[PDB]
């Protein structure tokens, strides 16, 4: 990886555009106000460690960048002297200070999350060079936030239909490995989901957490044996029952998920599980349920009909809240068409039909890890303060046609209000000490990571109020 | 990277689930029934992740240790992975056949097939589904970028009478707006199949390493301002910022974001009056490109053109459309996706503005606002051999006929009328439809056929270009 080639092309030309005698450029990241009222701050530590810390500049990396940019711009605009200064003066360590809110912190929209400034006047251009790399923090923030918003929905309906939150942390499983844009995205997004939940098939998340964050536990996430269409259909259309019997016999003493919609989900539930193989299900341990997996049709209609079928073939109980409960050897996972909108529709539809949320778990792939943009929380990096000719200037944009794109002015700090909420103070007003100490911590300075969070601390920070 | 840790967790358990006496699992990828897709990106995945010695003793032990904790159970196929290590020096006993990269193929056609070449590794075909299915992303970026090229080509031809500058009309602004550094490189490279303009530098190194071009680089950019380089001058000094930037870049094209405070003021009073002398003096090879970046994308473009048309000498081209002087152009780089791009060029045509006047920048719309569901990219088992007998295999869910999968051994053919057909159930072997367009690209740990980026661009050309 070469940080000289890890920026938007136009940033190569910016050192020539700032006012002459600029010694400081100070910038900040926020999830701008435009429901998603609060965001989980997660993922900066990965970026600091993988891309920004240590000797990130070499003679070879400067020459490679110079040669690429000569052809890319058909011109010599690359700041070879600027990058040589960092190599010679700081042994290729970035003279940058980053201050950040602690990872896992849940912060309302429109608040400073991190700030970036140069620590050497010669490197005024370096602050916004690394905008592109740092702004990619939008992705883990947005995955972690969207995953937590789904946990809030599941927690509300599980508490209402069961009276407790038992099994909440296994109710939204990451199915998204095949449905993301790259191996690197898979690791980052799966790790962001595991801030809120413990169930993942995106194995890439485990190694990222272990290398960059750390857990007391051997692994941060768990899975179970499960079928796919290929392991059912390989037996032939007329032998679906033989596939089912083989798979539940192979996994007789652990939980096993079996996709049941290869030909006819309703037939599979009522005739194959419900009659032909019923003797192999009712014998199973509470620690080894069969989880029936529909994977096609209208998500709500399919879940309700599957539960109606299973409710007639298996002994249903009524829990202490008056909701119906399958026997403990039998559960359902809906792994198709799940996003934050359909998840809400399904748990509401189950509640209206008196089915406990105890009965169901969700799998989400594209909806969880891919169907998200930087526009969802309006993640944005802007210059708010410069020093030119030794004089500090509060700087901002304020486009006439979009007040939502107005940026904050001057040196920023994050504070608790007297009522215990968050406020971002602008124009250096944090210095007045009317709001106590700045909640941002220096996490990066002059090529070193200076403060860091375990994955266990991030999980505690990101807990729901209902969990607390 | 450890390929034993690069699958969906459940695939770790599938070797126990296949019918006993299964010697072959044969699987295919299609974009299930955006009427045609650009096949691009498989060669990246083959080289980066699948080729050479991908299994070691250390990688087997590491997978075993992770899976023991992940499943709280010993289900990992240590024996199967150790067999590949000892028998084949850790080279995957897999054969992949693929349509050539850059080929534009209608929906619902086989694009590549995967099968095991050793009966012991029946389980390996679908192990690598997860890695291979990520080809959805470069296919979808390349396809969506090409569909935007079709819209731009149509309106440029109608309003100008030619396609000059088409290849610079959709610029990649997406580096900050994608999920990772790796996604940036793959997505940017997929866009460059169709266009030559990118700020996503990561695409250049990917193309050089995995595909190659005759030209030094596949993609180009221009000096351009950002809000930081304008706003740093202070609110009262926007004119000083513009003057400094166009003077620093007097001899090359320069893009200047003009909406920091008031885009309409900047166009009419700063560019249009105060600094007009620095603009009308510029070369045809060194235009000012004014960049709005806020408000309604269509309304803002139309009002910016109306303003510039009243301050600068406009001509009428041979098609009757209004053309700014050659030293002055516009780039709309905010809120651009395939839907709004169409709205903007249609709105310009109705107001008699040539598409010659404008280029588009697209970030999230181009590289991030896409899913595997857009072209229904999907990998399914179509054929197995069990007890030495070949069986046609498929799914056909009662509640969704759109998820019905193809049966048996597949081949891709030209029809008599020059279209495409996928033959099922091994009917390619009858040879009624000429040569299979699938070629072996990977066999037993070796990439057997490669394409240059130059070949891929040729294959993905528009009809209007031909
Ligand atoms: C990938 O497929 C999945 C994933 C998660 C679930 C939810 N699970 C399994 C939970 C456990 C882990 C290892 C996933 C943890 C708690 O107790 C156990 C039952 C012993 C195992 C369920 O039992 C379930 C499904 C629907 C409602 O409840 C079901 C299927
Ligand atoms: C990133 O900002 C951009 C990118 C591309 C454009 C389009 N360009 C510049 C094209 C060239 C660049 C991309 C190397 C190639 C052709 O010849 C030149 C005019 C000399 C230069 C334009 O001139 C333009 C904008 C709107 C309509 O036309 C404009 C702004
Ligand atoms: N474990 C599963 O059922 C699963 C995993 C990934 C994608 N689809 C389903
Ligand atoms: N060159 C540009 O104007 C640009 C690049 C990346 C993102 N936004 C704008
Ligand atoms: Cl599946
Ligand atoms: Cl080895
Ligand atoms: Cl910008």
């Amino acid at each position: 990886f070469n940080i000289l080639l890890a920026t938007d092309s136009y940033k190569v030309t910016h050192y020539k555009q700032y006012p002459p005698n600029t010694s400081k450029v100070y910038s900040y990241f926020e999830c701008r106000e435009k429901k998603y009222e609060e965001t989980v701050f997660y993922g900066l530590q990965y970026i600091l460690n993988k891309y920004l810390k240590g000797k990130v500049v070499t003679k070879e990396k400067i020459q490679e960048a110079k040669d690429v940019y000569k052809e890319h711009f058909q011109d010599d605009v690359f700041n070879e002297k600027g990058w040589n200064y960092i190599l010679e003066k700081y042994d290729g360590h970035l003279p940058i200070e980053i201050k950040a809110v602690p990872e896992g912190f849940v912060i309302p929209r429109g608040n400073v999350l991190f700030t970036v400034e140069n620590t050497d006047p010669e490197c005024y251009w370096l602050t916004n060079w690394i905008e592109t790399i740092l702004v990619q923090s939008w992705y883990p923030i947005t995955v972690a936030t969207n995953s937590r918003e789904q946990k809030k929905i599941l927690a509300k309906y599980l508490l209402e239909t069961s009276g407790n939150l038992d099994g909440l942390e296994y109710k939204l499983h990451d199915f998204g490995y095949r449905g993301v844009s790259s191996q690197e995205t898979a690791g980052i997004g799966a790790s962001a989901h595991l801030v809120n939940f413990k169930g993942t098939d995106t194995v890439a998340g485990l190694a990222l957490i272990k290398k960059y964050y750390g857990t007391k536990d051997p692994v941060p996430g768990y899975s179970v044996p499960a079928a796919e269409h290929s392991t059912i259909t390989a037996w032939g259309k007329d032998h679906e029952k033989d596939a089912f019997e083989h798979i539940v016999t192979q996994f007789s003493s652990v939980p096993v998920s079996v996709v049941s919609d290869s030909y006819d989900i309703y037939n599979a539930c009522e005739k194959i599980w419900g009659e032909d193989l019923r003797h192999l299900i009712v014998s199973r341990s509470t620690q080894a349920p069969l989880i029936i997996r529909p994977d096609s049709g209208n998500p709500l209609d399919t879940v309700l009909k599957v539960l109606e079928i299973l409710g007639k073939k298996f002994p249903v109980t009524e829990n202490s809240k008056g909701y119906k409960l399958l026997p403990p050897y039998l559960r359902v996972i809906q792994g198709d068409g799940v996003d934050i909108n359909t998840l809400q529709e399904i748990v509401e539809g189950m509640k209206q039909k008196m089915w406990s949320i105890e009965n169901i778990a969700f799998g989400s792939g594209g909806g969880l890890l891919q169907k998200l943009t930087r526009d969802l929380l309006n993640c944005s990096f802007k210059c708010s303060y410069v020093v030119t000719n030794g004089l500090g200037i509060n700087v901002f944009k304020d486009p006439v046609a979009d007040p939502n794109k107005r940026s904050k002015k001057g040196r920023l700090s994050l504070h608790r209000t007297p009522a215990g909420n968050f406020v971002t103070l602008e124009e250096g007003k944090g210095d007045l000490e009317e709001y106590g100490q700045d909640l941002l911590h220096t996490v990066f300075k002059n090529g070193k990571v200076t403060k860091s969070y375990s994955f266990d601390e991030i999980r505690k920070n990101a807990q729901l109020n209902i969990e607390l």
